[PDB]
């Protein structure tokens, strides 16, 4: 179990990618306090379970042990757990039917996007949308995992913060001198947050090319993933960011980036990515407290026009009920 | 803090070999941290007492033996063998307070081991019959230091049915992994496993009269080996493991024993090291614990402490 | 912040003014606070002593850089001015910074090289150090020394005497010089008075007073030489501390460094003893409880000082 609210254990998070799932390995994560264990049979097309990291016979991690005839079998005394989490065998007594007792607690799990999404709870809320997956014109790159040191919901701020980008982001998406932040639009409505297009001022670096003016726009349907949408000179680039919430002090941020230009940028894409996400790990290994605090009448924050989207973010998680990984 | 039932039972600290005359060594055992000296007069006897200078706090470890006294390093003050404080030295002609004395606790030397009751010793250090048998061979395993509960540490060390899968090697086979029925009796002497068959040929049977000290027996085709296995509670979640391995075949046999011992061991800390919740749950986020009727002793050992009042080191 | 008032309201070494040169950003830690100090490329610029926090978005202040006399903030470029106002705010370059952004601000006075901080209101003046402005005195800092016990167990230590003989043989007794004299304690509404005795080399008088909890003056006078120091403790929080001296003396300047060897060497050998003391924080008077012999006057005396301020913060 865990201290987390049922918004958030009924809501559908990415906890690994479907490339690092093999048939029949056994991969490790963290899902709002929970250890999980996810393992695929051998077999090819084989689905992916994702169930707690514990045996309860004597509570030794079933991430210990091995997949063998479409089942997970613990290192301590190899009970083997079939595909439904059942105990099918006991090897100390093989004629003997195991107990109801013997099963693992498993989750839901569904893949989308090459992404392993997981619900604790019911799956009540939908996975969010990326409209451009199936646009055979847009190529795929995903980032690597990154694992951040603070609040879920203090990473999704900063994603939906655009004021920061000429000071911690200057080169790439910022001039410390065009820093003016004009008014922006921001909706919330019933498909979600919305940042209505604005422009990006980013610094030349081709000084043969013309100026690459970026216009942006994202929406959040899940409080915890964001489209992010791009248009600049001759590319569309698209981006679903996806934040693993391991618990309310601790998150780990992916991106799965599309783009309608050459397939050769892809390694410009995944760079300039790193850069920006690393620049922003700093400030977030440095804000306190760790947990977003949400709005109210150390100081309490405060809010300037240009924080407009970051306000409402904050209204949004009072309105869903969120308490976990806030303050 | 521990409970009586244990801060009254004896545990073993050190190995003698390792107190020698004239030295200082330093243990750890219910939560207390202890000093352990010796005088440099041979045959001189092992003073373990509180790590602790009641004058301003100082571990008396910090310090020297001389004249048969433990000396503070902050101030000088000496402590006789009684640890009462005989010399204040700058007040050299006063009789030192009453209050300068340290907290001195019982020590006993047997089986090559160091003893120690923080209490009031109300049973006996536990028996080894063939610690008298010359026809036996003696050997020690190094101290092995487990981040578990004392009471985890024992619960792996009274299962038997996980040796076809995590000691393959020595203690089981994978195509014997069927337990048969277990016989277990729990009476003054303490708990007892009938004798039960190994599969590499061998029968085994053990007995714990304490609950943190084991005596196990096994018979080969040619060779009786006996061990001594002696847990030091640390604190909750922290033990020391040691093992007094006895035999009588060939002396020879020594180093493959230890290595045999070695491989077992790390591999029971490896699933120990993993366990959750970290101390034992007892027979009453995380599931319940289930249990199979391979899992007789071990469900006797929970009902055993639950009947003792053991409060410490499980859950 | 758990602090008692008697010590939020009291004066504290936080650095070294020789550590804060023009333009620079140093960190430090009081009381459990977390402070930035900054100063100016004005040749003489003041000291700003502040709390390490942005109220903007919660980074710290002194991730930034100071430029024209304003610190910056990394995060979103706030420019704060010496008074801690904040004055510009880059995405709105015409609006008037709220009155609520503003740093906050600490009081801050330099004296003896030393930065003191006060995270109150100052009842109480700085210390007095009369040898400052003698002109026959040399003057030395020895290093900022972090230790892992109780600003008050720091200080414990330093007014202890009896321990000269055991941990510190060879600059201040030896185990042949053990017996301590019946010591003059003063306790009196100034504050702890601790007066002469004699340290063993062939011999040296010294005395010392307390007008503060955690700062010390002490006078040695040995073959015509007086030598004299202010022991200042910076309490980071209840558990931990720095310890810093200033040492000035009246003989050649050759001995500066030998002074500082010999007051390193003393420091480090009560360090060994500092960090293995239990309980961490100072136990006052009503684990075993702690007993007291005749030569443990001045300390017993620090404890009883302790307790009638009402310190609670830093003590068992
Ligand atoms: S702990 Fe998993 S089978 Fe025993
Ligand atoms: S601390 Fe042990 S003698 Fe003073
Ligand atoms: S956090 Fe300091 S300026 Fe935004
Ligand atoms: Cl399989
Ligand atoms: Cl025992
Ligand atoms: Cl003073
Ligand atoms: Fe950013
Ligand atoms: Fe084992
Ligand atoms: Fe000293
Ligand atoms: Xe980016
Ligand atoms: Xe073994
Ligand atoms: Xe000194």
């Amino acid at each position: 179990m865990t201290t987390a609210d049922l918004i958030l254990i009924n809501n559908w998070y990415v906890v690994a990618k479907v490339e690092d799932c093999r048939p029949g390995s056994i991969t490790t994560a963290h899902l709002l306090g929970v250890k999980l264990v996810l393992w695929r049979s051998h077999e090819q097309n084989s689905p992916i379970q994702v169930w707690q990291d514990y045996c309860p016979h004597r509570g030794v991690p079933l991430s210990m042990g091995e997949v063998a005839n479409n089942t997970l079998v613990c290192p301590y005394h190899g009970w083997r757990y079939n595909q439904a989490g059942k105990c099918v065998q006991i090897p100390a007594h093989p004629d003997m039917v195991p107990p109801a007792s013997a099963q693992a607690k498993t989750y839901h799990c569904q893949e989308r996007y090459g992404l392993v999404w997981v619900c604790l709870g019911n799956p009540v809320n939908d996975i969010p949308s990326f409209p451009e997956w199936d646009d055979p014109n847009y190529h795929k790159t995903y980032t690597k995992s990154y694992l951040i040191q603070a609040s879920p919901f203090r990473v999704m701020d900063n994603s939906i913060d655009v004021s920061h980008f000429p000071f911690i982001h200057e080169g790439i998406l910022g001039d410390r001198n065009h820093a003016e932040v004009e008014d922006l639009e921001v909706k919330v409505d019933k498909d979600g947050l919305t940042m209505g297009k604005y422009q990006v001022h980013t610094s030349k670096f081709n000084n043969s090319t013309k100026d690459d003016s970026m216009v942006n726009w994202f929406r959040l349907s899940h409080p915890l993933c964001q489209y992010c949408s791009t248009e600049a000179s001759e590319m569309r680039t698209v981006d679903l960011m996806v934040v693993t919430p391991i618990d309310e002090d601790n998150s780990v941020l992916r991106y799965l980036i599309m783009w309608n230009g050459s397939k050769t940028l892809e390694s410009k894409i995944l760079a300039d990515y790193d850069q920006v996400i690393e620049e922003d790990i700093r400030i977030l290994h440095s804000q306190q407290p760790t947990r977003l605090p949400l709005l109210s009448p150390l100081p309490q924050e405060i809010h300037v026009p240009s924080d407009r989207c970051t306000v409402a973010y904050r209204r949004w998680l009072k309105e869903l009920g969120v308490t976990y990984g806030v303050c």
